[PDB]
């Protein structure tokens, strides 16, 4: 189920942060935050915390296929407890912070960063806030 | 021109805050922030700062007609200068704060508040941030 979508047609990458606060409803489901590129609604970045297995799966869906999964060594979420996830893009990575701690980086596979105009948040997350902010590049 | 859209299908009213930060590009154009209700994409609240005339026009577009304009001349904007607009809904009004000053309140005309699932930001605004927060008091 779609919980939140945002569209910024001029392209929200690189140099933008998405900050999502919320918590899961279940102990053993999952949610995803996807960054989609236009045209095609390809998934440039899929961030998928899976609470049954305590694994964060990251991937891209390009040319009608999922690529190689990048699975983080740790799982800094707790089911049913509030978290903050920030995803910030630079020229080379999506950088993921959870509760203000740097957790992982994911190298861009879709290189056409300015085509990433759409954010979707799906499945088991009760959102308390979404912030989309133009940070720039440092 | 659509600059930003957000969809929150469970309803973002009442008790949510939307904070928009940005600046205009022109000295004498205009932008609008619209809260839309589903089904129908009716405009529950249209917030339209008009820089040529220094007037904030507020209205609703329901049953295929604009209603009575509620116009504020406080116009605490300056062309090309960063601003912060916060729109917070309670059970009775949309409350508007600009640069942390309360400017106006607008009584709900669309009474089906939970049907307000969509935010659109159009025309002459260069967005630097959009934040959408439940329990908009915090
Ligand atoms: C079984 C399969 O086809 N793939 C397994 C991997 O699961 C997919 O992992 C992807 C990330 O690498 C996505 O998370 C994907 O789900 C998303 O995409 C699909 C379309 O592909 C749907 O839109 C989902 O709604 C969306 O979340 C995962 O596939 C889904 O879950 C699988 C377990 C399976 O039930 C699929 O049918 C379902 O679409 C899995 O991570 C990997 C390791 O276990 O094994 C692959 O086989
Ligand atoms: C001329 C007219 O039809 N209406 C005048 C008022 O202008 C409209 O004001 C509305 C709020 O009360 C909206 O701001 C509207 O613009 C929005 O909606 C229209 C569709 O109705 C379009 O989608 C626009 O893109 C959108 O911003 C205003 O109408 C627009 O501006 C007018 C000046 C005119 O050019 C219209 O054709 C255009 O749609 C105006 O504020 C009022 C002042 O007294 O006079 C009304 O007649």
């Amino acid at each position: 189920a779609l919980r939140f979508e945002a569209l910024y047609p001029e392209g929200m990458c690189p140099g933008w942060s998405v900050v999502v606060k919320g918590k899961t409803s279940s102990n053993t489901s999952m949610f995803e935050i996807n960054f989609l590129s236009h045209p095609g609604d390809q998934i440039a970045f899929h961030f998928n915390p899976r609470f049954a297995s305590s694994r964060i799966v990251c991937n891209s869906f390009l040319a009608n296929h999922w690529g190689k999964e990048e699975v983080n060594k740790t799982f800094p979420f707790e089911a049913k407890e509030p978290f903050q996830v920030e995803i910030y893009s630079d020229q080379d990575y999506f950088h993921i912070f959870i509760d203000e701690n740097k957790i992982l980086q994911y190298k861009h596979r879709q290189k056409q960063l300015s085509s990433i105009t759409k954010l979707q948040i799906l499945n088991d997350i009760e959102i308390s806030s979404v912030e989309i902010t133009k940070r720039g590049l440092y």
